[PDB]
């Protein structure tokens, strides 16, 4: 039960930073980032050593940081995914919310 930190704060662990504002995200269940585990909401880094430790380009699982933050067939919401069921109106965002090139995440 902390405080919605003040903006500023960007996740650049691996070879793609990406930053991501509160503010653009504040209307949204901080369980939907913020999952439960071991029984008890964690808000440490997404990757951390115990966690999603797998950064790699195949490798599968919840493991996968990467997978963890952007398929959808996932048991929880990632960052791709709530955009693909937002940016699926039209086809033009769909090149800035999920796209991969230019887009907001790796702009
Ligand atoms: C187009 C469909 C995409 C491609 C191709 C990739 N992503 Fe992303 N991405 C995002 C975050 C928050 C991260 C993690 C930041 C961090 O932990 O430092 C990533 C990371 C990747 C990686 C690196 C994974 C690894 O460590 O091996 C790759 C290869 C990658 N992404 C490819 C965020 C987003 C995002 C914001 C909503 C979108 C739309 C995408 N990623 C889409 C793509
Ligand atoms: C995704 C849509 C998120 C939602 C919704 C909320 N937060 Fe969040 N938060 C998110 C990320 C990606 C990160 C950084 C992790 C990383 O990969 O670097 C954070 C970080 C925090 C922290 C910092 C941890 C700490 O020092 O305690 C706090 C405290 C935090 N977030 C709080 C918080 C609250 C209160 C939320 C709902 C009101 C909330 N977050 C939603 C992503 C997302
Ligand atoms: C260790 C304390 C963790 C941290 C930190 C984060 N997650 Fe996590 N996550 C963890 C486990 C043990 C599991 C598997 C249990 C399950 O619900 O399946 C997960 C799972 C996910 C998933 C689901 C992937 C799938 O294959 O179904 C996602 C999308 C996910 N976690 C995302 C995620 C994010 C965004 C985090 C930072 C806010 C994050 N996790 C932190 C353990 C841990
Ligand atoms: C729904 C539960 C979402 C999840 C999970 C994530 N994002 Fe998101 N994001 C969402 C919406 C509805 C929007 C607004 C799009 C619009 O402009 O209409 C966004 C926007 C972003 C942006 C753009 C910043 C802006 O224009 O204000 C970025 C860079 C972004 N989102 C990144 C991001 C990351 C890194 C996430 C996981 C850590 C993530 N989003 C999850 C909805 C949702």
């Amino acid at each position: 039960a902390p405080k919605a930190p003040a903006d500023g704060l960007k996740m650049e662990a691996t070879k793609q930073p990406v930053v991501f504002n509160h503010s653009t995200h504040k209307s949204v269940k901080c369980g939907d980032c913020h999952h439960p585990v071991n029984g008890k909401e964690d808000y440490r880094k997404c990757g951390t050593a115990g966690c999603h430790d797998s950064m790699d380009k195949k490798d599968k699982s919840a493991k996968g940081y990467y997978h963890v933050m952007h398929d959808k067939n996932t048991k929880f919401k990632s960052c791709v995914g709530c955009h693909v069921e937002v940016a699926g109106a039209d086809a033009a965002k769909k090149k800035d919310l999920t796209g991969c090139k230019k887009s907001k995440c790796h702009e």
